[PDB]
Protein backbone atom coordinates (compact mmCIF):
# COMPACT_ATOMS: atom_id res chain seq x y z
CA UNK A 1 0.00 0.00 0.00
CA UNK A 2 2.74 2.18 0.53
CA UNK A 3 3.80 1.63 -3.23
CA UNK A 4 0.42 1.85 -3.92
CA UNK A 5 0.17 5.57 -2.70
CA UNK A 6 3.37 6.41 -4.33
CA UNK A 7 5.60 7.15 -1.15
CA UNK A 8 9.11 6.16 -0.85
CA UNK A 9 10.91 4.32 1.44
CA UNK A 10 15.03 3.45 1.36
CA UNK A 11 17.36 2.54 3.99
CA UNK A 12 17.93 3.99 6.77
CA UNK A 13 21.20 4.91 6.45
CA UNK A 14 23.25 5.80 3.32
CA UNK A 15 27.16 5.45 3.71
CA UNK A 16 29.27 8.86 4.17
CA UNK A 17 32.13 7.60 2.21
CA UNK A 18 33.44 3.78 1.13
CA UNK A 19 37.02 3.67 1.82
CA UNK A 20 37.82 1.60 -1.22
CA UNK A 21 41.20 3.14 -1.97
CA UNK A 22 42.26 2.28 1.17
CA UNK A 23 44.87 -0.71 1.26
CA UNK A 24 44.52 -0.76 4.54
CA UNK A 25 40.82 -2.49 4.40
CA UNK A 26 42.67 -5.52 2.99
CA UNK A 27 42.49 -8.32 5.25
CA UNK A 28 45.97 -9.27 4.17
CA UNK A 29 47.26 -5.87 5.07
CA UNK A 30 46.41 -6.48 9.05
CA UNK A 31 46.90 -10.23 8.82
CA UNK A 32 50.18 -9.33 7.61
CA UNK A 33 50.64 -6.53 10.37
CA UNK A 34 49.48 -8.99 12.92
CA UNK A 35 52.09 -11.57 12.03
CA UNK A 36 55.11 -9.53 11.50
CA UNK A 37 54.41 -7.82 15.59
CA UNK A 38 54.10 -12.04 16.38
CA UNK A 39 57.29 -12.83 14.92
CA UNK A 40 58.97 -9.52 16.34
CA UNK A 41 57.41 -10.65 19.24
CA UNK A 42 58.80 -14.24 19.18
CA UNK A 43 61.82 -12.92 18.11
CA UNK A 44 62.65 -10.72 21.21
CA UNK A 45 61.57 -13.56 23.59
CA UNK A 46 63.85 -15.49 22.02
CA UNK A 47 66.58 -12.72 22.68
CA UNK A 48 66.19 -12.92 26.18
CA UNK A 49 65.10 -16.41 26.35
CA UNK A 50 68.58 -17.27 25.05
CA UNK A 51 70.32 -16.93 28.85
CA UNK A 52 67.40 -19.56 30.48
CA UNK A 53 67.96 -21.53 27.10
CA UNK A 54 71.50 -22.80 28.34
CA UNK A 55 69.84 -23.10 32.33
CA UNK A 56 67.54 -26.18 33.42
CA UNK A 57 64.59 -24.07 33.51
CA UNK A 58 63.12 -24.69 30.14
CA UNK A 59 59.38 -23.75 31.50
CA UNK A 60 59.79 -19.93 31.30
CA UNK A 61 57.12 -17.19 32.13
CA UNK A 62 56.27 -17.09 28.16
CA UNK A 63 56.51 -20.83 27.66
CA UNK A 64 52.60 -20.38 26.73
CA UNK A 65 54.06 -18.09 24.30
CA UNK A 66 56.37 -20.33 22.76
CA UNK A 67 53.97 -23.04 22.38
CA UNK A 68 51.59 -21.01 21.13
CA UNK A 69 53.80 -19.92 18.27
CA UNK A 70 55.09 -22.90 16.92
CA UNK A 71 51.51 -24.45 17.35
CA UNK A 72 49.47 -22.33 15.85
CA UNK A 73 51.11 -19.03 13.78
CA UNK A 74 53.85 -20.87 11.60
CA UNK A 75 51.66 -23.57 10.41
CA UNK A 76 48.72 -20.59 9.62
CA UNK A 77 51.26 -18.84 7.96
CA UNK A 78 52.08 -22.21 6.08
CA UNK A 79 48.93 -23.24 4.88
CA UNK A 80 47.74 -19.29 4.01
CA UNK A 81 50.80 -18.76 1.89
CA UNK A 82 50.48 -22.15 0.30
CA UNK A 83 46.70 -21.17 -0.44
CA UNK A 84 47.23 -17.64 -1.74
CA UNK A 85 50.80 -17.99 -2.92
CA UNK A 86 49.95 -16.59 -6.59
CA UNK A 87 48.21 -13.80 -4.92
CA UNK A 88 51.49 -11.90 -3.40
CA UNK A 89 53.44 -13.13 -7.10
CA UNK A 90 50.87 -11.37 -9.35
CA UNK A 91 52.45 -7.40 -9.95
CA UNK A 92 51.22 -5.98 -12.97
CA UNK A 93 52.62 -8.90 -15.38
CA UNK A 94 49.36 -10.42 -15.55
CA UNK A 95 49.11 -13.59 -13.24
CA UNK A 96 45.89 -14.45 -12.07
CA UNK A 97 43.60 -12.95 -14.90
CA UNK A 98 40.97 -13.65 -12.07
CA UNK A 99 42.21 -10.34 -10.87
CA UNK A 100 43.30 -9.38 -7.42
CA UNK A 101 47.04 -7.91 -7.60
CA UNK A 102 48.41 -7.55 -4.36
CA UNK A 103 49.43 -4.40 -3.04
CA UNK A 104 53.27 -3.03 -3.42
CA UNK A 105 53.02 -2.31 0.81
CA UNK A 106 51.51 -6.03 1.18
CA UNK A 107 54.33 -7.50 -1.00
CA UNK A 108 57.08 -5.35 1.38
CA UNK A 109 55.51 -6.89 4.14
CA UNK A 110 55.76 -10.15 3.02
CA UNK A 111 59.66 -9.57 2.38
CA UNK A 112 60.09 -8.29 5.67
CA UNK A 113 58.32 -11.27 7.21
CA UNK A 114 60.70 -13.63 5.27
CA UNK A 115 63.32 -11.38 6.55
CA UNK A 116 62.43 -11.56 10.10
CA UNK A 117 61.79 -15.48 9.76
CA UNK A 118 65.64 -15.64 8.37
CA UNK A 119 66.82 -13.92 11.68
CA UNK A 120 64.88 -15.59 14.25
CA UNK A 121 65.41 -19.34 12.41
CA UNK A 122 69.28 -18.35 12.07
CA UNK A 123 71.43 -20.78 14.09
CA UNK A 124 68.57 -21.78 16.68
CA UNK A 125 67.44 -24.92 14.96
CA UNK A 126 68.20 -27.40 18.04
CA UNK A 127 67.09 -24.37 20.43
CA UNK A 128 63.29 -24.62 18.90
CA UNK A 129 61.57 -27.32 19.72
CA UNK A 130 61.75 -29.70 16.85
CA UNK A 131 59.78 -27.17 15.30
CA UNK A 132 62.54 -26.44 12.68
CA UNK A 133 61.18 -27.94 9.70
CA UNK A 134 57.71 -26.55 10.30
CA UNK A 135 60.06 -23.25 9.96
CA UNK A 136 62.26 -24.04 7.25
CA UNK A 137 58.76 -24.98 5.06
CA UNK A 138 57.43 -21.23 5.71
CA UNK A 139 60.65 -19.59 4.98
CA UNK A 140 60.47 -22.09 1.64
CA UNK A 141 57.25 -20.93 0.33
CA UNK A 142 57.66 -17.41 1.86
CA UNK A 143 60.65 -17.52 -0.60
CA UNK A 144 58.42 -18.69 -3.32
CA UNK A 145 56.30 -15.73 -2.78
CA UNK A 146 58.46 -12.95 -2.27
CA UNK A 147 58.49 -10.70 -5.00
CA UNK A 148 61.86 -9.02 -5.42
CA UNK A 149 61.56 -6.77 -8.82
CA UNK A 150 58.82 -4.94 -7.20
CA UNK A 151 60.01 -4.77 -3.53
CA UNK A 152 63.28 -3.68 -4.74
CA UNK A 153 61.80 -0.82 -7.52
CA UNK A 154 59.49 0.61 -5.05
CA UNK A 155 60.27 -0.62 -1.36
CA UNK A 156 61.32 0.60 2.31
CA UNK A 157 64.24 0.90 2.85
CA UNK A 158 64.55 -1.17 6.14
CA UNK A 159 63.00 -3.68 4.17
CA UNK A 160 65.83 -3.15 1.91
CA UNK A 161 68.27 -3.83 3.79
CA UNK A 162 66.37 -6.86 5.67
CA UNK A 163 66.91 -8.41 2.71
CA UNK A 164 70.43 -7.33 1.96
CA UNK A 165 71.33 -8.50 5.37
CA UNK A 166 69.61 -11.88 5.19
CA UNK A 167 72.10 -12.43 2.59
CA UNK A 168 75.15 -11.34 3.76
CA UNK A 169 74.54 -13.32 6.78
CA UNK A 170 73.64 -16.43 4.72
CA UNK A 171 77.00 -16.06 3.15
CA UNK A 172 78.89 -15.35 6.39
CA UNK A 173 77.67 -19.12 8.02
CA UNK A 174 78.69 -20.90 5.00
CA UNK A 175 81.75 -19.27 5.28
CA UNK A 176 82.20 -20.09 8.57
CA UNK A 177 81.44 -23.14 7.92
CA UNK A 178 84.37 -24.18 5.80
CA UNK A 179 86.61 -22.58 8.13
CA UNK A 180 86.06 -24.77 10.95
CA UNK A 181 85.33 -28.23 8.69
CA UNK A 182 88.46 -27.40 6.88
CA UNK A 183 90.49 -26.24 9.39
CA UNK A 184 89.55 -29.07 11.48
CA UNK A 185 88.05 -32.28 10.02
CA UNK A 186 86.73 -33.34 13.81
CA UNK A 187 83.50 -31.29 14.90
CA UNK A 188 80.36 -28.07 20.43
CA UNK A 189 79.51 -24.48 18.34
CA UNK A 190 81.03 -25.64 15.52
CA UNK A 191 78.49 -28.79 15.38
CA UNK A 192 75.67 -27.06 15.52
CA UNK A 193 76.27 -24.11 13.25
CA UNK A 194 77.28 -27.40 10.65
CA UNK A 195 74.18 -28.84 11.96
CA UNK A 196 72.19 -25.47 11.25
CA UNK A 197 73.84 -25.03 7.73
CA UNK A 198 72.95 -28.48 6.66
CA UNK A 199 69.24 -28.71 7.96
CA UNK A 200 68.19 -25.11 6.99
CA UNK A 201 70.23 -22.82 5.15
CA UNK A 202 71.12 -25.29 1.81
CA UNK A 203 67.43 -26.03 1.27
CA UNK A 204 66.65 -22.35 2.45
CA UNK A 205 69.05 -20.51 -0.22
CA UNK A 206 67.98 -23.03 -2.98
CA UNK A 207 64.34 -22.70 -2.89
CA UNK A 208 65.08 -18.80 -2.76
CA UNK A 209 67.32 -18.93 -5.78
CA UNK A 210 65.26 -20.91 -7.83
CA UNK A 211 62.39 -18.95 -7.31
CA UNK A 212 64.47 -15.60 -8.29
CA UNK A 213 65.82 -17.74 -11.47
CA UNK A 214 62.45 -19.04 -12.81
CA UNK A 215 60.59 -15.24 -12.62
CA UNK A 216 64.19 -13.49 -13.44
CA UNK A 217 64.42 -11.48 -10.14
CA UNK A 218 68.20 -11.94 -10.61
CA UNK A 219 68.12 -8.42 -12.44
CA UNK A 220 66.80 -6.38 -10.12
CA UNK A 221 67.68 -8.34 -6.50
CA UNK A 222 71.25 -8.63 -7.02
CA UNK A 223 72.98 -5.53 -8.09
CA UNK A 224 75.19 -3.99 -5.66
CA UNK A 225 77.36 -5.38 -3.35
CA UNK A 226 74.61 -8.44 -3.18
CA UNK A 227 76.79 -9.38 -5.98
CA UNK A 228 79.75 -9.26 -3.92
CA UNK A 229 77.82 -11.31 -0.70
CA UNK A 230 76.72 -14.02 -3.93
CA UNK A 231 80.23 -13.82 -5.16
CA UNK A 232 80.99 -15.13 -1.86
CA UNK A 233 78.33 -17.33 -1.81
CA UNK A 234 79.31 -18.68 -5.37
CA UNK A 235 82.84 -19.13 -4.29
CA UNK A 236 81.66 -20.90 -1.40
CA UNK A 237 79.30 -23.45 -2.04
CA UNK A 238 81.57 -24.39 -5.07
CA UNK A 239 84.09 -25.10 -2.16
CA UNK A 240 82.23 -27.51 -0.38
CA UNK A 241 80.83 -29.27 -3.18
CA UNK A 242 83.91 -29.90 -4.24
CA UNK A 243 86.29 -30.26 -0.99
CA UNK A 244 87.18 -33.95 -0.27
CA UNK A 245 85.61 -34.87 3.65
CA UNK A 246 83.69 -37.82 4.68
CA UNK A 247 81.85 -35.14 6.96
CA UNK A 248 80.83 -33.17 3.90
CA UNK A 249 79.86 -36.74 2.14
CA UNK A 250 76.37 -36.71 3.69
CA UNK A 251 74.93 -33.46 3.11
CA UNK A 252 77.10 -33.13 -0.34
CA UNK A 253 74.12 -33.09 -2.51
CA UNK A 254 71.88 -30.64 -0.60
CA UNK A 255 75.23 -28.24 -1.73
CA UNK A 256 75.02 -29.58 -5.34
CA UNK A 257 71.36 -28.86 -5.67
CA UNK A 258 72.11 -25.71 -3.78
CA UNK A 259 74.28 -24.82 -7.33
CA UNK A 260 72.61 -25.60 -9.37
CA UNK A 261 69.72 -22.90 -8.04
CA UNK A 262 72.07 -20.30 -7.86
CA UNK A 263 73.73 -20.85 -11.17
CA UNK A 264 70.25 -20.31 -12.46
CA UNK A 265 69.23 -17.24 -10.56
CA UNK A 266 72.58 -15.61 -10.65
CA UNK A 267 72.95 -12.75 -13.12
CA UNK A 268 76.39 -12.66 -13.99
CA UNK A 269 78.47 -15.21 -16.47
CA UNK A 270 80.90 -16.20 -13.49
CA UNK A 271 82.14 -18.94 -15.98
CA UNK A 272 83.11 -17.12 -18.46
CA UNK A 273 84.92 -14.23 -17.05
CA UNK A 274 86.53 -12.91 -20.25
CA UNK A 275 83.26 -11.35 -21.94
CA UNK A 276 81.88 -10.09 -18.23
CA UNK A 277 82.14 -6.51 -19.83
CA UNK A 278 79.20 -6.82 -21.87
CA UNK A 279 77.37 -7.64 -19.36
CA UNK A 280 75.22 -4.49 -18.15
CA UNK A 281 74.35 -5.88 -14.57
CA UNK A 282 78.10 -6.78 -13.82
CA UNK A 283 79.31 -5.21 -10.95
CA UNK A 284 82.66 -4.91 -12.42
CA UNK A 285 81.02 -2.36 -15.30
CA UNK A 286 78.25 -0.47 -12.48
CA UNK A 287 80.74 -0.35 -9.51
CA UNK A 288 83.30 1.25 -11.25
CA UNK A 289 86.40 1.03 -9.84
CA UNK A 290 86.76 3.44 -7.13
CA UNK A 291 84.02 1.80 -5.24
CA UNK A 292 85.36 -1.62 -6.24
CA UNK A 293 88.64 -0.79 -4.49
CA UNK A 294 86.52 0.52 -1.81
CA UNK A 295 84.69 -2.52 -1.59
CA UNK A 296 86.86 -5.76 -0.43
CA UNK A 297 87.10 -6.47 -4.41
CA UNK A 298 89.87 -8.32 -5.96
CA UNK A 299 89.62 -5.83 -8.94
CA UNK A 300 89.74 -8.66 -11.76
CA UNK A 301 86.86 -9.92 -13.20
CA UNK A 302 88.89 -13.10 -13.69
CA UNK A 303 90.40 -13.57 -10.10
CA UNK A 304 87.17 -12.95 -8.50
CA UNK A 305 86.60 -16.94 -8.14
CA UNK A 306 90.15 -18.21 -8.74
CA UNK A 307 89.01 -21.59 -7.48
CA UNK A 308 86.50 -22.01 -10.06
CA UNK A 309 87.69 -23.19 -13.33
CA UNK A 310 86.09 -21.10 -16.33
CA UNK A 311 83.61 -22.82 -18.73
CA UNK A 312 85.85 -23.40 -21.54
CA UNK A 313 87.98 -25.63 -19.35
CA UNK A 314 85.45 -27.26 -17.51
CA UNK A 315 83.86 -28.88 -21.05
CA UNK A 316 87.17 -30.27 -21.64
CA UNK A 317 87.56 -32.31 -18.57
CA UNK A 318 84.19 -33.10 -18.45
CA UNK A 319 84.96 -34.63 -21.87
CA UNK A 320 88.01 -36.12 -21.01
CA UNK A 321 86.65 -37.79 -18.08
CA UNK A 322 83.37 -38.70 -20.23
CA UNK A 323 86.29 -40.88 -22.32
CA UNK A 324 87.65 -41.80 -19.58
CA UNK A 325 84.38 -43.46 -17.87
CA UNK A 326 84.95 -43.60 -14.67
CA UNK A 327 82.52 -44.55 -12.58
CA UNK A 328 80.59 -42.58 -10.26
CA UNK A 329 82.63 -43.45 -6.82
CA UNK A 330 86.10 -42.08 -8.11
CA UNK A 331 85.43 -38.68 -8.70
CA UNK A 332 81.58 -38.04 -7.59
CA UNK A 333 82.06 -34.51 -7.36
CA UNK A 334 82.53 -33.40 -10.77
CA UNK A 335 79.72 -35.94 -11.15
CA UNK A 336 76.67 -34.61 -9.41
CA UNK A 337 77.89 -30.87 -8.23
CA UNK A 338 79.45 -29.65 -11.62
CA UNK A 339 77.50 -31.57 -14.42
CA UNK A 340 73.98 -29.89 -12.30
CA UNK A 341 75.60 -26.37 -12.20
CA UNK A 342 76.76 -26.86 -15.72
CA UNK A 343 72.81 -27.92 -16.90
CA UNK A 344 71.47 -25.11 -15.07
CA UNK A 345 73.94 -22.45 -16.05
CA UNK A 346 73.49 -23.21 -19.66
CA UNK A 347 70.29 -23.24 -19.32
CA UNK A 348 70.20 -20.04 -17.78
CA UNK A 349 73.03 -18.11 -20.32
CA UNK A 350 70.94 -19.62 -23.52
CA UNK A 351 68.63 -17.49 -24.39
CA UNK A 352 71.34 -14.58 -24.05
CA UNK A 353 73.97 -16.62 -26.21
CA UNK A 354 74.46 -15.23 -29.60
CA UNK A 355 72.62 -17.90 -31.78
CA UNK A 356 69.73 -17.09 -30.34
CA UNK A 357 70.20 -13.45 -30.77
CA UNK A 358 71.96 -12.70 -34.12
CA UNK A 359 72.28 -8.96 -33.75
CA UNK A 360 74.76 -7.35 -30.94
CA UNK A 361 76.84 -10.64 -31.75
CA UNK A 362 80.23 -10.71 -30.10
CA UNK A 363 79.26 -8.21 -27.45
CA UNK A 364 76.84 -11.39 -26.41
CA UNK A 365 77.43 -11.97 -22.46
CA UNK A 366 78.52 -15.52 -23.04
CA UNK A 367 78.94 -17.16 -26.26
CA UNK A 368 76.97 -20.63 -24.96
CA UNK A 369 76.24 -22.34 -28.48
CA UNK A 370 73.44 -25.27 -29.12
CA UNK A 371 76.82 -27.17 -29.89
CA UNK A 372 78.03 -26.66 -26.62
CA UNK A 373 74.68 -27.86 -25.03
CA UNK A 374 74.74 -31.12 -27.07
CA UNK A 375 78.26 -31.82 -26.81
CA UNK A 376 77.91 -32.17 -22.65
CA UNK A 377 74.18 -34.06 -23.19
CA UNK A 378 76.52 -35.76 -25.04
CA UNK A 379 79.40 -36.34 -22.82
CA UNK A 380 76.38 -36.90 -19.57
CA UNK A 381 75.11 -40.03 -22.11
CA UNK A 382 78.87 -41.11 -22.08
CA UNK A 383 79.55 -41.34 -18.50
CA UNK A 384 75.80 -42.51 -17.65
CA UNK A 385 76.39 -45.33 -20.15
CA UNK A 386 79.68 -46.15 -18.24
CA UNK A 387 77.87 -46.14 -14.82
CA UNK A 388 74.52 -48.85 -16.24
CA UNK A 389 77.59 -51.34 -16.06
CA UNK A 390 79.18 -51.17 -12.22
CA UNK A 391 76.01 -51.21 -9.79
CA UNK A 392 74.60 -48.25 -10.23
CA UNK A 393 73.07 -46.08 -7.84
CA UNK A 394 70.41 -43.63 -7.08
CA UNK A 395 71.55 -40.66 -8.04
CA UNK A 396 70.54 -40.98 -11.84
CA UNK A 397 67.34 -39.59 -11.08
CA UNK A 398 69.00 -36.35 -9.43
CA UNK A 399 71.08 -36.07 -12.77
CA UNK A 400 68.46 -36.70 -15.42
CA UNK A 401 66.06 -34.42 -13.64
CA UNK A 402 69.19 -31.55 -13.81
CA UNK A 403 69.86 -32.75 -17.25
CA UNK A 404 66.29 -31.88 -18.61
CA UNK A 405 66.20 -28.96 -19.53
CA UNK A 406 68.82 -29.35 -21.48
CA UNK A 407 66.94 -32.63 -23.60
CA UNK A 408 64.01 -29.99 -24.04
CA UNK A 409 66.49 -26.92 -25.58
CA UNK A 410 67.84 -30.11 -27.56
CA UNK A 411 66.04 -29.66 -31.20
CA UNK A 412 63.92 -32.70 -31.71
CA UNK A 413 65.46 -33.45 -35.39
CA UNK A 414 68.96 -33.73 -33.28
CA UNK A 415 67.08 -35.66 -30.97
CA UNK A 416 66.41 -38.49 -33.23
CA UNK A 417 69.10 -40.88 -33.86
CA UNK A 418 70.79 -39.49 -31.35
CA UNK A 419 68.80 -40.02 -28.12
CA UNK A 420 67.29 -42.65 -29.51
CA UNK A 421 70.17 -44.95 -28.30
CA UNK A 422 69.86 -43.57 -24.85
CA UNK A 423 66.65 -45.47 -24.82
CA UNK A 424 68.28 -48.87 -26.49
CA UNK A 425 70.80 -48.84 -23.90
CA UNK A 426 68.04 -48.33 -21.36
CA UNK A 427 66.09 -51.26 -22.82
CA UNK A 428 68.96 -53.77 -23.33
CA UNK A 429 70.40 -53.26 -19.95
CA UNK A 430 66.51 -53.70 -18.43
CA UNK A 431 67.70 -54.11 -14.57
CA UNK A 432 69.00 -50.69 -14.49
CA UNK A 433 67.05 -47.72 -13.06
CA UNK A 434 67.98 -44.87 -15.51
CA UNK A 435 65.18 -42.55 -16.02
CA UNK A 436 65.14 -41.22 -19.89
CA UNK A 437 62.88 -37.96 -19.93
Amino acid sequence: FLQINGYAVSRGFKDLELDTPSIEKRFAYSFLQQLIRYVDEAHQYILEFDGGSRGKGEHFPYEQEIKFFAKVVLPLIDQYFKNHRLYFLSAASRPLCSGGHASNKEKEMVTSLFCKLGVLVRHRISLFGNDATSIVNCLHILGQTLDARTVMKTGLESVKSALRAFLDNAAEDLEKTMENLKQGQFTKGVTQIINYTTVALLPMLSSLFEHIGQHQFGEDLILEDVQVSCYRILTSLYALGTSKSIYVERQRSALGECLAAFAGAFPVAFLETHLDKHNIYSIYNTKSSRERAALSLPTNVEDVCPNIPSLEKLMEEIVELAESGIRYTQMPHVMEVILPMLCSYMSRWWEHGPENNPERAEMCCTALNSEHMNTLLGNILKIIYNNLGIDEGAWMKRLAVFSQPIINKVKPQLLKTHFLPLMEKLKKKAATVVSEE
